C-alpha cells in the first residue's frame, strides 16, 4: 500500500508544489528504507529522486539531522550500487549521482575507503577500476578533494595506490581518465597551498619516468593527458618530446604539437630546436588541426623572435588563403594583424626583410576582403575602419582610399570605395 500511495504522489505532484515543505520526509523515509525489492526499486527511485528535486530551493534535506542521516543513508547505497553491465545506463546511473552531489551541497557527510576499495583493484588485466576512477571524475570535477585522513586511511598509500591505478596499462579508459582526474587533483593542489602533494607530484614523474624507458606511445598520451589541465610538469619532459618528435606520424604528433603548446610563454627561444625538427616541413601537412595548433604555436612564440627568420617563416604561412576551416584563417588573419599593428616601421629601416615582412602583410590583409565567407571579412572592414589607419576628416580619407589599391582585387573595389566612403555618413 505504501507502494501504491508512492505511484499516486508521484503522478500528482503538480497539485503539491504549494504546500510540498511536508511531503519530502515521507518521500525520504519510504526511499532509505530497505524493502524496495532488490537493489532499490531503481526506476520507481530515480522518479523518486527525480520529483524530490523537483521542488529544489524549498525544504532542503539539511536542517533536520534524521534528514541528513537519512539522505547520507541513500547517498551511501547509490555509490555502493552503481555498475549494471549495459554500458548504455551506466552513464545515466552517473548522472544521477552527479546531480544528487551537486544539487545537495549541505550534508556533505560523504564516504570514503569504499572509493579507495574501488580504485584499488590489483591485476592489470579488466576494468576494475573504471568506477570507482570515474566517480571519483563525478565528486572531482565540481569540488570535494580527497580529504583521507581524518576519518579515512593515509592519504599516501591512497594516492600511491592511484597513480599505481595510472600505472596499470592493459584497458585504455582507465588510465586516460586517471591521469586526466590526476590532472584534476593536481589543479585542486596548484589552486590552494597547504596540501603537500609535492612529492605526489615527483611520484607520477616518477611512474612517467618508469613508463618512459620501455613504453612511448601510452607515455605521450598520458602526458597529454595530465597536461590537459596541468601546465608545469611539461618542464621535466620538454626535452624528450623534442627528441623523440618524429616516429609519431598521426594524432600522436598533434598530441606532441598540443603539449609544447602548453610551454611556450616561457622557453629560451625554442625557434631553432623545430627548426632543426622540420618542423616548416610538418606545418604544410593537410589534417586541420595540426595546422590550427602550430599556426596557434607560431602566434604563441611570435613577439620576441628576430625579425630575419621571421621573413621565412612568412612564406608558407601566405599559402594559407586557399583553405577551408575558418578558424584557422581567422588566426592566419590575427598574426598579420599583430604584425602590422606593431611592425609597420615608422622609419627604422633596419633591412628590406624589416620592411619587407610588412608589405607582404599590408599585401595579403588586403586581400584578405574578398573570402567566400562572412563575419571574417566584417571583422577585416571593423579593422581597416579602424580610426588612425584611414583618417576621417572628409576627404584625407578620399585621398587615402586609392593607396589601398593591390591589382589582385580590383573587380570589387569601387564598392569597397563607396562602404568605406559612407560608413561614416553620419
Amino acid at each position: 500500500i505504501r507502494l501504491f500511495l508512492a505511484k499516486l504522489v508521484i503522478n500528482t505532484e503538480e497539485v503539491f508544489r504549494p504546500y510540498a515543505k511536508h511531503w519530502l520526509s515521507p518521500l525520504l523515509q519510504l526511499a532509505a528504507s530497505e524493502n524496495n525489492g532488490g537493489e532499490g526499486i531503481h526506476y520507481m527511485v530515480v522518479e523518486i529522486v527525480a520529483t524530490i528535486l523537483s521542488w529544489t530551493g524549498l525544504a532542503t534535506p539539511t536542517g533536520v539531522p534524521k534528514d541528513e542521516v537519512l539522505a547520507n543513508r541513500l547517498l551511501n547505497f547509490l555509490m555502493k550500487h552503481v555498475f549494471h553491465p549495459k554500458r548504455a545506463v551506466f552513464r545515466h546511473n552517473l548522472e544521477i549521482i552527479k546531480t544528487l552531489v551537486e544539487c545537495w551541497k549541505d550534508c556533505l557527510s560523504i564516504p570514503y575507503r569504499l572509493i579507495f576499495e574501488k580504485f584499488s583493484g590489483k591485476d592489470p588485466n579488466s576494468k576494475d577500476n573504471s568506477v570507482g576512477i570515474q566517480l571519483l571524475g563525478i565528486v572531482m570535477a565540481n569540488d570535494l578533494p580527497p580529504y583521507d585522513p581524518q576519518c579515512g586511511i593515509q592519504s599516501s598509500e591512497y594516492f600511491q595506490a592511484l597513480v599505481n591505478n595510472m600505472s596499470f596499462v592493459r584497458y585504455k579508459e582507465v588510465y586516460a581518465a586517471a591521469a586526466e582526474v590526476l590532472g584534476l587533483i593536481l589543479r585542486y593542489v596548484m589552486e590552494r597551498k597547504n596540501i603537500l602533494e609535492e612529492s605526489l607530484c615527483e611520484l607520477v614523474a616518477k611512474q612517467l619516468k618508469q613508463h618512459q624507458n620501455t613504453m612511448e606511445d601510452k607515455f605521450i598520451v598520458c602526458l597529454n593527458k595530465v597536461t590537459k589541465s596541468f601546465p608545469p610538469l611539461a618542464d621535466r619532459f620538454m626535452n624528450a618530446v623534442f627528441f623523440l618528435l618524429p616516429k609519431f606520424h598521426g594524432v600522436l604528433k598533434t598530441l606532441c604539437l598540443e603539449v609544447v603548446l602548453c610551454r611556450v610563454e616561457g622557453m629560451t627561444e625554442l625557434y631553432f630546436q623545430l627548426k632543426s625538427k622540420d618542423f616548416v616541413q610538418v606545418m604544410r601537412h593537410r589534417d586541420d588541426e595540426r595546422q590550427k595548433v602550430c599556426l596557434d604555436i607560431i602566434y604563441k612564440m611570435m613577439p620576441k623572435l628576430k625579425p630575419v627568420e621571421l621573413r621565412e617563416l612568412l612564406n608558407p604561412v601566405v599559402e594559407f588563403v586557399s583553405h577551408p576551416s575558418t578558424t584557422c584563417r581567422e588566426q592566419m588573419y590575427n598574426i598579420l594583424m599583430w604584425i602590422h599593428d606593431n611592425y609597420r616601421d615608422p622609419e627604422s629601416e633596419t633591412d628590406n626583410d624589416s620592411q619587407e615582412i610588412f608589405k607582404l602583410a599590408k599585401d595579403v590583409l588586403i586581400q584578405g576582403l574578398i573570402d567566400e565567407n562572412p563575419g571574417l571579412q566584417l571583422i577585416i572592414r571593423n579593422f581597416w575602419s579602424h580610426e588612425t589607419r584611414l583618417p576621417s576628416n572628409t576627404l584625407d580619407r578620399l585621398l587615402a582610399l586609392n593607396s589601398l589599391y593591390s591589382p589582385k582585387i580590383e573587380v570589387h573595389f569601387l564598392s569597397l570605395a563607396t562602404n568605406f566612403l559612407l560608413e561614416m555618413t553620419s
